[PDB]
């Protein structure tokens, strides 16, 4: 899987 | 808040 | 699967 | 709020 | 399946 | 309030 | 399943 | 509030 | 399962 | 708050 | 599994 988060 | 997720 | 989600 | 979700 | 959500 | 459910 | 919720 | 969950 | 929450 | 969790 | 939590 990839996952990209930003905050 | 930005998110990606691919599995 | 896959998603996107913005907040 | 913005989604996408694909399965 | 797949779904977009706008609020 | 936004929802979606699918099975 | 998937399910999507704002709030 | 935002989420989403996908089995 | 994947499961992406903003709060 | 943000979070990302895929199994 | 992975996870991503930001705070």
């Amino acid at each position: 899987f990839g996952a990209i988060l930003s905050s």
